[PDB]
């Protein structure tokens, strides 16, 4: 099937440029080129008017937590809710985020249900985003991602590699291995404590090592949650992709950064961060963008946009944080950008988004793989 | 807010009659009433034109399996499948239920997931009908709905009352408590050999007298209705006599459970659709009954088992229905009153003051042609509208 | 296809008669017709010459144990054999069962490679007769049927209904259940050990009322006088050995019309690594219906035959002892399309060289057996 779409300005994202009164040509699920001028439609085509909308690239969130929301027993539902509430929760919680114009994001971290919504939503059972999942975090005993911590002694149990807790190395590679064998994309681990404590590292040289050869062997990339300085040096250095909040980031942390080329995904709207990130961005760490939404209410994920402008980022490059920089980090060339041969994800806004960039909390036309979801 | 229909044909199901050009004013989610004329619009209340269209009230289906369909993969998914994906193909199936325009259904057995699905429904997370389900069936060793029929000795285990499973009137006992702990709200058994599962006979009764004493008392205490899938005749009595409030299919039923039927007032809820409807089945896997049955005096409540064919194809069931030699006024008193009665319902089922805004719309006259429900062109539950043309 | 048949006696086992110069017509499975003298093969039909030959229905064995076979090391071979291993003895036992003529047995005792055992022949995977297995026998804790008996302590466990093993009527019920969930044909149970009773009368009802309501007998091993007779009033269809019979366990089984089944050969084996002779002796001239059974798996498979033999020689006409193995034995099993050669029934024959009537001996080399329509031995 045939799309035109007929846009006052859309984003050249790799060239830093408003076009002006361009059609996009789609056929099928990928846009097959960028003509000049508002192209009268071929028979069998169908046309869409954004001539007063900004045109972007599908925006891509990179942490995301799809199966959960922040509520004020958050606690007590680990223990009392089951894999089908939370996948109820999730349909509603997916819905949101596409419509919030986040065509593709990262789930980092869960309990095995997000890798189910991934398979519900490439089935076309469920409308949602484009979703890459790590399925259950990787942690060591008591990490951050330990499953049963604080837990009654009755009910504590000895978590293992197949519950997403490993200790050495050859646990550390089981862990990789199942998570693999779960269907899941990528891996995460958590590497300092997180939100007993939180900047002590939870994780030895060895296992780092272990866990990011074994993501090598089987083509999934590491993120890695991490709060202290030395667990996420320790990450950065192991070879991992990316690192997520990074609270407390020394300027060896931010040296072994722009050395290695692992993303810095700031997570500010999770929240020192706003410094933080400020300082990153001034030293040159390359950024993704990244909510942690879930703790913050889905849906309100390009707020993240203006404070990371407010830390002085510029809205053109804090777009490509959301897109270019968000498809390298996922390592896939079919997303992130308007272009021929790429897959037709296409955002719309009311007005510029570099002049303010406050429009992106309000995206009024959402497709995706092609099919329009929202056009108002 | 308030809403007022303007209905050109309105069904009193009750009256059996219809009203013409009426307006149907609701406030919320509980109709107001029905007055006479198109109503002229007050101040800020919303209005839809069905002056075309016939108006029923919301239909109901009281055999559904809302969490799996039909399918050449249904025995290999049972060991590939998870309960979240089960979760995420019941948000269609649902979806499909509540276009059809059925906005109430009683799902007659799962893995529990219907148990979440009912919850979310009503927690306003997912779109669909007001849903009654049983969670888990229960069954004896080697029953109907025992699970864990035809897996691999080592993968087939001992299922217990825990998991459905029930031997001796204390296990049955302990079952029934079991699903009510699990928040079912109803108790369906599997009382004979069924069709889908993976036993070898069909027809022999699963259930001892005293074992089904023990699920009607301790239902009765929880205060929960029990109703009895049976395709045999024997366990079809025995479920009779031990005072259940519906049977399923009864395929081959007897006289003597004709009369027993109309001694003990269980309601027969037929499906014929699913009675109905190569290289697909396992190894080792009505119409003229529904005629005598109706013929008899029974009470007769609307059931498709839909889930074993295509959800929202249930009103198909009706035209068989009449076909069968039920008149159609009948056909859609067992969808609508009759249903209402077996839930222990009074505010489902009438489009009339104080009930709940269930309500349908269909383009030609269902008492000439019943197959006009199959093209339902408005579907409304509780008071929000789902479905518009 | 079409088969016929020139057989130059075939016995009708219902009218005790020789029918001589005869054709059998055999459509597929199904015995077609019999007709007088030896009828030409018009085109497509294919003739088997029996003329020489004494014809019978196919035998049938109501105790057999088709998993395993008496041998020196059969307490150390449960704790080492596999179920794999069991099935591929089992395949020889099945073939040497079949061409010794006993196109049907009934298996009365397993670990439930007896149930792949026949799901595998009546698939066509493997030569063997029909087979009614009981599955597992259902015994109570420590009764003979047991799996875990003389168990050292650490693997002896707590066998349940799953396994065999039940105490109490919930639990009977229960494992009558479960063999049906298994497939089983029939319930099979051991109601006495030594000689001591080891289920109760409501145990007893509790099983047969269960195996009624899935529509299966139930076989009773018992040697003990009280627990057969327990087992009489209950309700079973057949009483295996019952070596110690009372003369009102004769009564019982007058007036309920239950099976014995001897099993002389047996009893004659266990006697040699007697009673059970002058007890069938004196069961057959009171009138108690007898079906034919060996228990073969205690003695050799393929041996079957040598037990009409002994009951001849306790008294038994061999008319009789035929129709115990093949009327009576179909009566037991509840089918009505075996144990006779007549319109209507499977094609299930086999051929002698003697007449069996003048010398039952003769049972004891079978030149030609035909199961379902197929021809397995032709001599």
């Amino acid at each position: 099937a045939t799309t035109l779409l007929h846009c006052g300005h859309l984003l050249d994202v790799k060239k830093g440029k408003w076009l002006e009164g361009v059609t996009v040509r789609i056929e099928g699920n990928t846009i097959r080129g960028i003509e000049k001028g508002y192209v009268a439609p071929k028979a069998g085509e169908k046309v869409i008017d954004l001539r007063s909308r900004y045109v972007l690239p599908g925006l891509m969130d990179m942490h995301v937590h799809l199966e959960s929301e922040t509520n004020p027993h958050n606690t007590l539902e680990r223990f009392i809710l089951n894999p089908a509430d939370i996948a109820y929760r999730s349909v509603g919680y997916a819905r949101k985020t596409l419509m919030a114009g986040f065509t593709t994001v990262r789930d980092l971290g869960g309990t095995g249900v997000n890798i189910s919504l991934r398979n519900a939503i490439n089935a076309g059972l469920i409308d949602g985003p484009r979703v890459f999942t790590a399925g259950k975090s990787i942690a060591t005993t008591g990490g951050h991602a330990d499953p049963t911590n604080g837990y009654r002694k009755d009910l504590m149990g000895d978590p293992g590699p197949y519950e997403g807790v490993a200790n050495g190395p050859d646990e550390c590679r089981k862990a990789v291995r199942q998570r693999y064998k779960n269907g899941a994309d990528l891996i995460k681990i958590t590497a300092t404590g997180g939100v007993k404590s939180g900047t002590a590292p939870q994780f030895t040289d060895e296992e780092l090592r272990a866990i990011v050869e074994t993501a090598r062997d089987y083509g999934m990339k590491v993120a890695v949650h991490a709060h202290g300085a030395e667990g996420m040096k320790r990450a950065l250095r192991a070879g991992v992709h990316s690192i997520e909040h990074g609270t407390y980031m020394d300027d060896e942390a931010i040296e072994l950064f722009k050395k290695t080329g692992a993303y810095y995904v700031p997570t500010i709207l999770a929240g020192q961060i706003q410094k933080t990130f400020a300082k990153a961005y001034k030293s040159g760490v390359k950024i993704a963008f990244g909510t942690d939404s879930g703790k913050s209410v889905h849906g309100l994920n390009a707020i993240e946009f203006e404070l990371m402008v407010e830390a002085g980022m510029p809205p053109l490059e804090a777009i490509r944080s959301a897109t270019l920089n968000a498809a390298d980090l996922l390592g896939v060339n079919n997303l992130g950008s308007i272009e021929a041969g790429m897959l037709a994800d296409v955002i719309a806004v009311e007005d510029n988004p570099l002049e303010n960039i406050s429009t992106l909390r309000k995206v009024v036309f959402v497709m995706k793989d092609g099919k329009v979801y929202k056009q108002e």
